[PDB]
């Protein structure tokens, strides 16, 4: 369910995660998570947006990378996503990140929830 809307919304539409966390490629995630998501998020206390340590167990990866990738096009169209929008409100959160910046980004999230 949320994920299939995630896709449609895209424009990731699937990512399949190896059983192993690649500790090369969340390195340059955590170095992409603290340049740019820190404006906003922390780990584990709320700030301008929710908390993301354990976002990759209550969300799947198509919808975090959209998040990233189409911040937009998720607060419009993604119903987890819009009301989170009517609760922290309605400000800029596109970082212009590519595809592999998202990736690397998605990697350190994956990380952290094993901590
Ligand atoms: C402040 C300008 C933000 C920046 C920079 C980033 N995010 Fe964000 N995020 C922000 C808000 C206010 C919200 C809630 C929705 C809203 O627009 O009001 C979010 C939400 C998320 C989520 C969803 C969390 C959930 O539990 O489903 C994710 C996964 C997320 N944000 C990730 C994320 C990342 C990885 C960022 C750096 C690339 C990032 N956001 C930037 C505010 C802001």
């Amino acid at each position: 369910d949320p994920e299939a809307l995630a896709a449609e919304i895209g424009p990731v539409k699937q990512v399949s995660l190896g059983e192993q966390i690649d500790a090369a490629l969340a390195q340059q995630g955590e170095q992409l998570f603290n340049t740019y998501c820190t404006a906003c998020h922390r780990l584990d206390e709320r700030f301008i947006g929710p908390a993301l340590r354990d976002v990759t167990k209550r969300r799947g990866p198509v919808y975090i990378m959209n998040t990233m990738l189409n911040p937009n096009g998720m607060i419009q169209r993604h119903p987890v996503m819009k009301q989170l929008v009517q609760e922290y409100g309605t400000m800029d959160t596109d970082e212009a990140l590519s595809e592999e910046q998202a990736r690397a980004i998605l990697e350190y999230l994956r990380q952290v929830a094993e901590n």
